[PDB]
């Protein structure tokens, strides 16, 4: 036994010694991103997976818009959009019967610098770029859910419909993409606020499909609203693309999906007695808010009853004012693991610590010595990048 784990905290990194047969060590495996990432955009749209190409489904189209988003950052439109216009004008469609719509959700409107941006300022004066008009939306259905499906007329008005965007684990609707970028994006404020709700079932996490009733929503408005294709780019940790899935907006995104779970999923037979999760350094744990990004990843792999010990600096405080405010009087994934104990090694003090219901110790190492005597030959999940990293039972 005896192995040595070092564990990102703040700027620096701090030593675990653990029994290497009472633990089990899980890294993401990030590739690196593509170094030409518009061919790599090229390539899988020769290569679409569960439709046929672009050539084949657009032919004779007089209305074709391409749906983009910034409200996730960064925004992949400006590397999708202009190989996909390419792809339009190869078919014989013109930038006239091509447009461009964001989806704002409930956010502003962008300016035309903003626009410029997001597309690139050649495609911004060859095509229109439109936002979501969230006041000006036509009911198409609803979901079996019971969420009415209002989509913006220059959407609905289209005769096809490309969807755009990221491609990454998402903490309520599984994964991003998909028929994401339609519901709720460019849909009305009785769209989003009943496709909302879904958030708070027990099935809306991160990495599931199949049974999550946020992303099975998502893709049912979208089904109603007939989105015909998607491109969407596979991102790493470090926000580059490293993959783009094009085709079926439900089997490409399968296949994306693949891809970020041989990235970030990993496996695991059982939920641990311990887990030990460090958010991976400076600027990921700046705060406590930011640390929840790992405890959200962390407790699905805790044991009723067992214990989490979060490795996270917090040199910026609690972070976000809501969710501070609640914590010493979105802070949503706390509360849920509170059937677990948390340890937090931070730089707060006990007191504080204690105050916002973690378990204190000075270190790692002290917060597992403890814990391990808590437990009858515990099993240890030690997740180094916990930022990133999934563990999946």
């Amino acid at each position: 036994g005896y192995k040595e784990i070092s564990l990102k905290y703040g700027k620096g990194a701090v030593d675990v010694k653990i029994d290497e047969n009472m633990c089990t060590v899980l890294y993401p495996e990030d590739l690196p991103g593509v170094e030409d990432p518009m061919a790599e955009v090229s390539r899988s749209l020769k290569d679409p997976i569960g439709k046929a190409p672009l050539s084949d489904l657009v032919k004779g189209k007089k209305d074709v818009v391409i749906l983009a988003s910034d409200i996730t950052r960064p925004s992949p439109s400006h590397i999708l959009i202009p190989p996909i216009t390419d792809e339009l004008n190869r078919a014989g469609i013109s930038d006239d019967s091509i447009k461009i719509v964001f989806g704002l959700g409930y956010h502003r409107k962008h300016t035309d610098d903003e626009k410029k941006t997001l597309v690139g300022e050649e495609v911004f004066n060859r095509i229109k770029c439109i936002d979501h008009d969230i006041d000006d939306c036509v009911y198409v259905g609803t979901t079996k859910r019971g969420t009415p499906v209002e989509v913006f007329r220059e959407v609905y008005n289209a005769d096809f419909i490309i969807a755009t965007g990221n491609l990454e684990l998402h903490y309520k609707a599984g994964y991003s993409g998909g028929h994401k970028a339609l519901l709720p994006g460019v849909c009305s404020k009785n769209t989003i606020e009943k496709n909302h709700a879904l958030m708070f079932s027990e099935g809306a996490m991160p990495g599931k499909i199949d049974g999550n009733p946020m992303r099975e929503d998502i893709e049912e408005g979208g089904k109603l609203a007939r989105v015909d294709f998607i491109v969407n780019a596979v991102l790493n940790s470090h926000k580059e693309i490293v993959k783009v899935v094009s085709g079926d907006p439900i089997k490409a995104h399968r296949e994306g999906a693949k891809y970020i779970d041989k990235m970030y999923k990993r496996v695991i037979p059982e939920k641990a007695d311990i887990v030990v999760a460090s958010c991976g350094g400076y600027p990921k744990d700046i705060n406590l808010y930011q640390a929840q990004k790992g405890l959200d990843n962390a407790q699905y792999s805790v044991k009723d009853g067992g214990t989490i010990i979060l490795v996270a600096e917090c040199r910026e405080g609690l972070g976000e004012k809501l969710f501070s405010d609640w914590m010493v009087n979105a802070a949503v994934i706390c509360e849920v693991l509170k059937r677990a104990d948390i340890y937090l090694i931070s730089s707060f003090d006990r007191s504080l610590t204690e105050k916002i219901f973690f378990k204190y110790a000075k270190t790692p190492q002290d917060a597992l010595d403890e814990a391990i005597k808590k437990y009858h030959d515990p099993k240890i999940l030690v997740l180094p990048y916990a930022n990133s990293t999934l563990p999946y039972v």
